[PDB]
């Protein structure tokens, strides 16, 4: 099928962390998980792209779930970088309608789902941490419940893992909190603002405030604040991998997994995510000894880092007393 | 315990700095098996190889190997190679070799045979067309994939369809020997050596040294991606070959150099540096150093790293591009 | 519980090594585990107090194994900086209590024997070969063996793994011998000599004396001699190893042997142990690609650190036809 190979060349042009992983899938989840990373960039270009106005936009996110099932449509009009799965996804929406039904209605229940909730949040700021895990469910958290409802439809993973919805939306949520942390000055620059208000209005006047070296102690203050609420997900992160028996799947949920906890150890407490690259350093000697790729070695990585930050929590910083506690409880 | 045993796994050591390690590590028969399998092949090769020996005296050797695993005081006292010692000590080699179980003595000689007559055929020839380069690397190197396939499965160890799949075996050994000769264009031109195709290289050049001299480097590299184009054919199958695998130690043994050679190709894709040495196998991407090549689906992902690490460095001026991006794609969506 | 939070507290904040496989282990093994750490952490650090007088230091040796038991127990007169576990000792010692019977059978049976180890030797230092394997048996070997009877009491792994304690001894005696050999100098300033002298007295008057720039030569052939001596731990740890069926106890098993091994084969031959630090290079290209995680895979990476020791060997070293019959029987097994 040359579509399926223009479907492919796209996954590799685009995702540089998923790629790998989801071309090394087993059987028939490769092709599905293939198609879903495409079908939800195609969205997600169109959630992100300024030049449409808002009013064109939301008729568009609310109906791209239909649009699947139109083979002719297209759009020609974003000014996005990856605009290519826009402009030729008749392509992809071929290669999605020869899925199985079954893979079809988790993938289209998905995109429904998240067009209402992107097209919600056009309009306004995250403002309460509940509206920065609604915003985050709607972007994120349907993405591993999708996920997890493709890897319990095609048998690999048992009936649990697509039915345990709050585990699932964890992992999505995991993720996501950690990119929107580390993005804090990248977005400012592209005139974006994820950071919720009511946590980041307790330090400054304006988010982009932040930015200022004048204000890099309150800045940290609320870094930190949020890399303890998004510690919240590891938990259930640990329980979702425990219940994974496919290598394949276990290795692509397992390792974007683990570089989020690694970025967040690395943005804790650290002014350098006001001021331009956070690099991860090497980890523990023990832990450059394994790989992501079985449950007792990932739980030792993440042990690793919890123990990174645990070490470097400031007596002053207002939120250290829940660090401590929900990495403790990490460890129970 | 056996002081002729010792010997041959110091003469494994003191030959292999990147097998001996690996083989050492399989279960088991397969052990002492892939050892002996290891030093008799190398004892062939230092053979092959040696110029000192004149072609009517080397095509007889190369004939009869196979024969000389039977007679326990045959040696070679003549070779000038560095690694001339698994020739001198032969009868040690031979005693153990003869000490293996039936079953695996049965493999080693019939490949050591038929590698002997592929061996003594090529002496007075370059590999011309594509065609020959495949026989020449299914001579030297097919063979031995398909050799250890044939012993994971007499063992046991590993399913008798391991052993049956000739075909994907043979792939695993030419994909191996395909990337060396790639990469050791320049050590071979130095060593008066010949091993790229001519109907290939003669589209671009009068002679293959002629990729040596720095006014040709255009050339040469496209010549070299047309040569990297055609290796990257044999990745299906090698993957296939390594999924069917079920035994751990079988599964690092194989996996382990197809993931080097990958890396290899990689490195010397679209690269000038071919023609005037050495090529440093870099540190890959941050999804790659999460993973090791020991369990399938990690070797896969590597795998797929390196060929979007190739894909994306594609010129569009290249002859071969277009073919390049083509084989990639099936790659990926095999 | 509370107590055991404390517990999981303390174990990360002291061991950078192991806390976090540890903390990976399957079951009952992660707090029997994590409670064995603790409580021989605190003996450890009693054992290693020079403020605590001789006189003092004995029953507290003697009697650790009973302080287990009296759940107001602590030591509050400690000057080392991991005073946390000796002060608030009850907090361990109740998790302790709470252990499966089997368990602390156990680490109570090994409790009492290292401390009455420990305790032979604070008037000595190692003299003979022999002496130095006791030494190590006392402090390191007895942690094998308490740790493979843990393991086999928890079933997750199988009798014969807590049974063949000289097997689990050369685990610890290892792990400890590489860390003696390795820290020569900065025990050195420290004024402690764990280096055995029946050996170094050969080269040397004092065993100061190796770290003074003229003796160098000396030195290294004594260092190759004490590294040719831990290698014959080897094929025992390979044994070892190989018995295991536990992904958890794999990994907390086989890395430190991997990494006492790497340090090893970085310090055989070389100048540099007597001048500071030494740097664990980075490996041989076939191993790059391979993780100490499977039995496979940490077998290959051995065999070349054992080759990358072999290639260094050079003739003119007392040692060196010795170094290489002991890598010749591990490449041949
Ligand atoms: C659009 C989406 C992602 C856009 C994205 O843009 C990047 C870019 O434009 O450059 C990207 O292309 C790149 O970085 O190359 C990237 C990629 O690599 O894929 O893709 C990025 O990846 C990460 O950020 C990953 C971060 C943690 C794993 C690691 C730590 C370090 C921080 C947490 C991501 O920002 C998603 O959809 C929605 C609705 O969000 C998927 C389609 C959802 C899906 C995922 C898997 C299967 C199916 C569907
Ligand atoms: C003679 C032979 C090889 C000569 C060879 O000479 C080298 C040298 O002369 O120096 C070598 O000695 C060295 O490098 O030390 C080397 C070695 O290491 O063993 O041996 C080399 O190998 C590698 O380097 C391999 C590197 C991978 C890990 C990654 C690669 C493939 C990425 C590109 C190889 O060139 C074969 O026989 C014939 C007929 O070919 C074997 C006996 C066949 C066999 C193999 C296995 C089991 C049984 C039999
Ligand atoms: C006191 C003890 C340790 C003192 C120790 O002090 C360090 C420090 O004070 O700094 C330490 O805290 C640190 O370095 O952080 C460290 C740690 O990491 O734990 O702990 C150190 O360990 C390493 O570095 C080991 C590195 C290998 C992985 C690789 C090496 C062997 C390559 C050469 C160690 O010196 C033992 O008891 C006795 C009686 O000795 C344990 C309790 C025994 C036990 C072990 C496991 C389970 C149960 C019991
Ligand atoms: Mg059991």
């Amino acid at each position: 099928s040359s579509s399926l190979k223009t479907c492919y060349k796209y996954l590799n042009q685009t995702s540089r962390s998923f790629a790998a992983v989801i071309q090394a899938l087993d059987g028939e989840m490769r092709n599905a998980v293939c198609i879903f990373y495409l079908v939800l960039r195609a969205l997600d270009t169109l959630e992100d792209d300024m030049t449409i106005s808002v009013e064109k936009k939301v008729p568009l996110l609310h109906n791209f779930h239909s649009f699947l099932y139109q083979p002719d449509w297209r759009f020609m009009e974003s000014k996005e970088k990856d605009r290519q799965v826009l402009e030729d996804f008749p392509t992809i929406s071929l290669e999605f309608r020869n899925l199985a039904e079954k893979y079809q209605t988790v993938i289209a229940d998905i995109c429904r789902r998240m067009g209402i909730g992107m097209a919600e949040f056009l309009d306004k700021h995250v403002t309460s941490e509940q509206e920065w895990d609604k915003y985050c469910h709607y972007v994120a958290g349907l993405v591993g419940i999708g996920l997890s409802r493709l890897f319990s439809a095609s048998e690999f993973e048992d009936p649990l893992v697509g039915e345990d919805t709050e585990r699932a939306n964890s992992m999505g949520l995991f993720l996501q909190k950690t990119n929107i942390i580390r993005d804090y000055l990248e977005d400012q620059q592209g005139g974006r603002e994820f950071w919720p208000q009511e946590v980041w209005s307790r330090y400054v006047k304006k988010l982009g405030d932040f930015a200022k070296p004048e204000n890099i102690d309150l800045a940290v203050q609320c870094l930190n604040e949020l890399i303890t609420n998004a510690l919240h997900h590891i938990p259930d992160v640990i329980t979702y991998l425990s219940r994974l028996r496919n290598q394949s799947v276990f290795n692509f949920c397992a390792i974007p997994q683990v570089m989020a906890i690694a970025t967040l150890a690395a943005c804790y407490n650290n002014q350098q995510v006001f001021k331009g690259a956070v690099k991860i350093r090497k980890g523990q000697a023990v832990t450059l000894m394994m790989d992501a790729t079985n449950m007792p070695a990932v739980k030792a990585i993440i042990y690793q880092y919890m123990e990174e930050i645990y070490h470097r929590i400031p007596d002053s910083d207002p939120s250290s007393s829940k660090t401590r506690q929900i990495i403790s409880t990490i460890r129970t």
